[PDB]
């Protein structure tokens, strides 16, 4: 049972701008998603400070980067707070309408796409390198859900019957054909060292073969 939703017009506009603007510095997508994961881990850690049972769904707080050349996917896994179904529909827990408004005014005022995270909508930088993004998520207060969008103005949400997650979020990037450099170990390592060297959670780059 799959539900299909229309993006708010402003988010569809952000999404087409990310897809269509000529902008070579695409690697910042990874910094933005890792920072989102770090924010989500911060939230569940804070909740656990007064309620340790919040970690019954998993005590480890970490970020995994999983490239798969056969599927042409890069997956960013975290064990953060996750999101509810309501969160997923509400622009993946962001204030994306007002964030997009501020971002695009900054862009016409000299800013560039790499500054997207300063406006709270860094997630959508995924579409710099991904033709499709799948988000699997499990929040302590809800069931496991899968969000998916290939842009084009719509996204789907369904209950996820896939592998149980315990708690956290999985962002699966179905990479564009010419963006497979982000599946190579040395390229991912370089980006993590350049842009994510002070993230306060272990980042494990999985290897293949
Ligand atoms: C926008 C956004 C915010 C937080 C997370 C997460 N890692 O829980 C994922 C996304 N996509």
């Amino acid at each position: 049972e799959v539900e299909t939703f229309a993006f708010q017009a402003e988010i569809a506009q952000l999404m087409s701008l990310i897809i269509n603007t000529f902008y070579s510095n695409k690697e910042i997508f990874l910094r933005e998603l890792i920072s989102n994961s770090s924010d989500a881990l911060d939230k569940i850690r804070y909740e656990s400070l007064t309620d340790p049972s919040k970690l019954d769904s998993g005590k480890e707080l970490h970020i995994n980067l999983i490239p798969n050349k056969q599927d042409r996917t890069l997956t960013i896994v975290d064990t953060g707070i996750g999101m509810t179904k309501a969160d997923l529909i509400n622009n993946l827990g962001t204030i994306a309408k007002s964030g997009t408004k501020a971002f695009m005014e900054a862009l016409q005022a000299g800013a560039d796409i790499s500054m997207i995270g300063q406006f709270g909508v860094g997630f959508y930088s995924a579409y710099l390198v991904a033709e499709k993004v799948t988000v699997i998520t499990k929040h302590n207060d809800d069931e496991q859900y899968a969000w998916e969008s290939s842009a084009g103005g719509s996204f789907t949400v369904r209950t996820d019957t896939g592998e149980p997650m315990g708690r956290g979020t999985k962002v699966i990037l179905h990479l564009k054909e010419d963006q497979t450099e982000y599946l190579e170990e040395r390229r991912i390592k370089e980006i993590v060292k350049k842009h994510s060297q002070f993230i306060g959670y272990p980042i494990t780059l999985f290897v293949e073969k």
